[PDB]
């Protein structure tokens, strides 16, 4: 048969949808952003060997959506690229990269791509021969990676299946070229282990089943100076701190009139290796039967509880505690067709209790994110109408968000007394309404043309609302904005796809217009003495809002002169611009007049550089499958406020695989050679733009299906 996406109960399908095989992924880098890097329109936001996030059409974090088998990952990778994404592509069956109204099934504000990682955790069928699974192993030079992985499915009778799976990865600091005196990049080592046990029913009509997962990651933080260890931010008026007084314990309640616009900044005045120790424990239940009750063709439910935490450490000492407890429930049903129009409607409840707190030195109370509770009540659905060779699908999502914070009312009344009226203290409630509409014309099949559009509202996160702390790994001190508005977006894309024996291609053109776009506004610049002297110095930011305009293009094209050979060209390009920046109050004059200074439109931070790809593939024969990949990464000269130019490199990759069969199972050998040119690889779209990536690496690996 053929690859079919699972993310939607109702199968929608644009021509830019892309399904990556798990078989392909067993030979790919472990972290999601690395694994996906190289797919047209996808770059990486790497942060050492420990983490990389996908950057899709210039977007990342809360403007895309990573899914662990239809479920919330529960991690804190939206917070900073510092933090690894809790999915395992090396243990995956499939990674589906989807565009269109399907995104509305899972979130509001996803404008670039839904990335769903599907797993074997809960079997869904029964294994041939009663047992099935695979075993995997690979080594990588200058990495120095050792990766072992395995999984098993066993029938406990006629309609019961147990699944186990696990992976361990060990890697040291990666080698780097010409980053002198240094053979390897310090603090870039990364170790990870995962395990899962599942147990499920069998159908028809479908399945019910549960699974438990457990993951430990331990990895260094590269380029981590301690110089800001003994530093705090002054951002609120001293006077305001003396009078409001609640801003000493709860500084997230500040308003614009509390910000010191004269001389805000850092006042300065744990000798161990920087690293992150992260633990994620997961309990879930999946279910899907094929004729629930009359009028509906399918029913799919999903329950999840996820315990996430991570310590940011120096030696054996913890500097920062990160915590995120997640519970998520979703019910989707697909109605029986009414009249060549089909539909899936669903409801979702999502609760996230999170904090990001410093170790109690204390050094004064400035919580990056105080303990907060966010609840998402979401109603959503998609409907597709079919006029034969033309499909038209619409999507909607209405989610109400309640952000609550547990105050000590208690101390606040007493500490404040009089004279001052206390702020709202109420729960922050907002409601997003989003719609999508998409048209697919299969004219002259197999020839697909999609036109997709959406108007989406993204609810501000508690990080964006209530941050008031220092996060060294991103070189920023984050201040939230308690009354942000919803990010509004108007999104348009046209995709064209062809596959015809000799030629294959996929082309896409997109534009994303915001819409009260939320962005980090640097304040500690061009003001008092605490303002920055250098571009590299730490930024004191407060979240603000403006217009934004992203547009770009991406594509691939392959030609097969012979069933043996395939030649290809790939490419992508993306522009991101901040428009309509708000005017900010400047220095107070000698007459006491503080003027609003206007800031021009400027470039978006860490937008990927253009990239061209050249590709060769050839089976020779039946078993051996050689391949060559030459990427031309161009320099990035469209720079945001404090960014520097990024080169600009030549990525040459060689590969080969040996397919060989026997009793029980299949033997997939592979040999890979990365960065043969040993070039200085820099990713403008990462927080470490000027730190080189892996110099040059040899990989040998085996996978054994059975
Ligand atoms: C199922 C466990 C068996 C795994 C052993 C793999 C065989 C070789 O691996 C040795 C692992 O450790 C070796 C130490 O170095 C790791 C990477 O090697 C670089 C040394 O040149
Ligand atoms: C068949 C080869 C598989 C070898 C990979 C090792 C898999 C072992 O890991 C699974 C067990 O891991 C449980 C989760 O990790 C432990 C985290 O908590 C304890 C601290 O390590
Ligand atoms: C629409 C892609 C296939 C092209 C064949 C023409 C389809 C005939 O109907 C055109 C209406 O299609 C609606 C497409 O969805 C709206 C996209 O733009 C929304 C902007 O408001
Ligand atoms: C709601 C289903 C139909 C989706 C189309 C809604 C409108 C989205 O427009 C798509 C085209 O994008 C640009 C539209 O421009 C009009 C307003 O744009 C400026 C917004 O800042
Ligand atoms: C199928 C291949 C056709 C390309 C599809 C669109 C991909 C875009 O590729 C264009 C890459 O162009 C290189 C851009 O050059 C550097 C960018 O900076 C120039 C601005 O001064
Ligand atoms: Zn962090």
């Amino acid at each position: 048969s053929r690859p079919r996406a699972t993310s939607g109960l109702l199968h929608t399908s644009t021509a830019s949808d892309k399904i990556i095989s798990g078989d392909t992924l067993r030979q790919k880098a472990v972290n999601l952003g690395d694994a996906l890097d190289g797919v047209p329109g996808i770059h990486a936001s790497q942060y050492g060997g420990g983490a990389s996030a996908p950057v899709i059409r210039g977007q990342t974090g809360r403007r895309i959506k990573v899914l662990n088998h239809h479920g919330e990952t529960g991690d804190m990778a939206d917070f900073s690229p510092d933090h690894a994404i809790m999915v395992d592509t090396a243990l995956s069956q499939q990674v589906e990269i989807l565009r269109g109204p399907v995104t509305l099934l899972y979130s509001s504000g996803n404008v670039a791509g839904l990335v769903d990682v599907a797993d074997g955790k809960i079997p869904e069928k029964m294994p041939e021969n009663g047992v099935s699974g695979e075993l995997g192993l690979r080594l990588s030079s200058g990495n120095l990676e050792k990766l072992t992985s395995g999984g098993i499915n066993i029938g406990l009778g006629k309609n019961f299946v147990l699944h186990t799976e696990g992976l361990y990865r060990k890697s040291g600091d990666y080698a780097v070229p010409r980053y002198r005196n240094l053979k390897r990049l310090p603090d870039s080592h990364a170790d990870s282990q995962t395990g899962s046990i599942g147990l499920s029913w069998v159908g028809e009509k479908g399945f019910i089943g549960v699974a438990y997962s457990d993951r430990r990651d331990q990895y260094g933080l590269p380029a981590h100076s301690h110089e800001y260890d003994d530093c705090h931010a002054d951002i609120i008026w001293q006077k305001s701190l003396i009078n409001k007084r609640y801003l000493q314990l709860y500084p997230h309640l500040l308003t614009e009139e509390d910000i010191d616009y004269d001389n805000p900044g850092l006042s300065c005045g744990h000798s161990g290796r920087p690293w992150i120790d992260l633990r994620n424990k997961r309990y879930e239940l999946r279910a899907e039967w094929k004729q629930p009750f009359p009028g509906f063709e399918a029913l799919r439910v999903h329950l999840n509880r996820n315990d996430y935490r991570h310590d940011e450490k120096a030696g054996d000492a913890v500097e920062n505690f990160f915590n995120n407890q997640t519970q998520n429930a979703r019910i989707e049903l697909r109605h029986q067709p009414i009249g060549r129009l089909k539909g899936s409607w669903g409801v979702q409840y999502l609760q996230q209790k999170s904090s990001a707190l410093s170790a109690i030195s204390e050094a004064v109370k400035q919580p990056m994110l105080l303990d907060n509770k966010v609840q998402h009540y979401s109603f959503f659905g998609v409907e597709q109408a079919n006029w034969d060779n033309f499909t038209l699908e619409g999507g909607v999502r209405v989610e109400k968000q309640k952000a609550s914070i547990q105050y000590d009312k208690a101390l606040i009344d007493r500490e404040n007394y009089y004279n001052h009226p206390l702020p709202d203290l109420g729960a922050h409630r907002q409601t997003a309404r989003s719609f999508a509409l998409s048209g697919n014309w299969y004219f002259t099949p197999q020839h697909k043309l999609s036109l997709t559009a959406s108007h989406q509202e993204r609810l501000p996160s508690t990080q964006e609302l209530y941050a008031h702390g220092k996060h060294v790994a991103t070189n920023t001190f984050e201040v939230g904005n308690k009354h942000l508005n919803k990010e509004r977006s108007n999104n348009i894309e046209l995709a064209l796809g062809y596959e015809g024996d000799r030629w294959q291609y996929n082309l896409a053109l997109y534009r994303n217009r915001f819409g009260n776009y939320i962005y980090a506004q640097t304040l500690n610049d061009g003001r008092g003495p605490k303002s920055i002297e250098d571009d590299s110095e730490m930024k004191l930011v407060r979240y603000n809002q403006s217009g934004a305009d992203f547009y770009g293009a991406e594509g691939e094209i392959y030609f097969k002169p012979t069933p043996r050979y395939r030649i290809g060209v790939s490419g992508d390009y993306v522009r991101g611009r901040l428009k309509n920046l708000p005017s900010l109050p400047g220095r107070e004059d000698a007459y006491g007049n503080r003027p609003f200074i206007a800031q021009d439109d400027q470039n978006a931070p860490r937008v990927p550089a253009a990239r061209l790809g050249f590709h060769l593939k050839a089976s020779l024969t039946d078993r051996i499958d050689a391949n060559l990949d030459y990427y031309r990464v161009f320099a990035q000269n469209k720079l945001a406020r404090y960014e520097t130019r990024t080169p600009g490199h030549h990525m040459l990759n060689l590969g080969a695989n040996y397919r060989r069969n026997t009793r029980y199972g299949e033997w997939n050998w592979y040999v890979k050679a990365d960065n043969l040119l040993n070039q200085s690889v820099y990713a403008h779209s990462s927080f470490l733009s000027d730190t080189p990536q892996m110099g040059r690496s040899f990989t040998g690996g085996v996978n054994v299906k059975f």
